[PDB]
């Protein structure tokens, strides 16, 4: 087996906490090897390690352009890509005032493309927020994280098994994920792009702000009595209107409602 040799990948920095930390992969010794990022499980605790074994699998098996991609491992260590601009949230807050609303965008039709892709593969992200979308350049963004990635079964669409305030009803009340479970979460993404992932209005914020003074009154209760009433997250300031119906629309109480990507992607793109 040809793997990432541990002596050859020569540590830099971390990039976030497992963990993911930035190395070169230097196999000739020469410091002329190419800067790869690296996944690890640090207190290895033996759910979390299967979990891991089945996220390098669907990488490797995954292959869109609004996609990381995977290069292989090291040993158990995942080894993939390195995207030099960091965090999709990071970005927008730091670069707020350069970014217009057509390159707001130009990110939402490439992570619709990119979740378009992960349905026809039938998997579910789980954990698609702006935290997890990675930027390539000012022109090009990439999913990342399918650590609570899950693939449909062979002969359902849904699949029943901490994120809830990016998780649909469903998903909330019976623990439902499927590809619709994601429309929703697209819906918050956008929310996130379009208030360039301001602290202030964030999707955090807003909510425990809707949920009340009554702490003890448990948060999957209370948010989801807040989602059966209609009650949303706000349109975001200066947003136009064309996209924050379409968030309305990913907001959909009941999945089978909600827009799909392959419906969306076109609406996203003709705007
Ligand atoms: C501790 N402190 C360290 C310094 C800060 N971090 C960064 O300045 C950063 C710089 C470059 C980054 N580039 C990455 C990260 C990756 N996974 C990790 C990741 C996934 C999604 C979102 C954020 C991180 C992958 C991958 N192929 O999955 C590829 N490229 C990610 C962050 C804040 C945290």
């Amino acid at each position: 087996p040809t793997i990432f040799e541990e002596r050859h990948l020569k540590y830099i920095s971390q990039l976030g906490k497992g963990s993911v930390e930035l190395c070169r992969y230097d196999p000739l010794g020469d410091n002329t090897g190419a800067l790869v990022a690296v996944k690890q499980l640090q207190h290895s605790g033996p759910d979390q390690q299967r979990d891991f074994q089945r996220e390098i699998q669907i990488l490797k098996a995954l292959h869109s352009d609004f996609i990381v991609k995977y290069r292989g491992v090291s040993y158990l260590r995942l080894v993939m890509e390195y995207l030099p601009s960091g965090c999709l949230r990071d970005f927008l807050q730091r670069h707020r005032a350069r970014l217009d609303a057509s390159r707001l965008l130009l990110y939402s039709s490439q992570i619709c493309k990119g979740m378009e892709y992960l349905g026809s593969r039938r998997c579910v992200h789980r954990d698609l927020a702006a935290r997890n979308i990675l930027v390539e350049s000012e022109a090009h963004v990439k999913i990342a994280d399918f650590g609570l990635a899950k693939l449909l079964p062979l002969d359902k669409d849904y699949y029943v098994v901490s994120p809830i305030f990016w998780y649909a009803p469903e998903s909330l009340s019976d623990n439902i994920f499927s590809r619709q479970s994601d429309v929703w979460s697209f819906g918050v993404v956008l929310y996130e792009l379009f208030t360039y992932c301001d602290k202030s209005c964030s999707p955090s914020a807003e909510f425990l702000r809707m949920m009340g003074s009554e702490r003890d009154v448990p948060a999957l209760s209370r948010l989801l009595e807040l989602l059966e009433e209609g009650q949303r997250l706000p349109a975001p300031p200066a947003c136009p209107a064309e996209v924050h119906e379409l968030m309305k629309l990913c907001w959909a109480p009941s999945p089978q409602d909600r827009p799909s990507f392959s419906a969306l992607g076109p609406q996203l793109d003709m705007l």
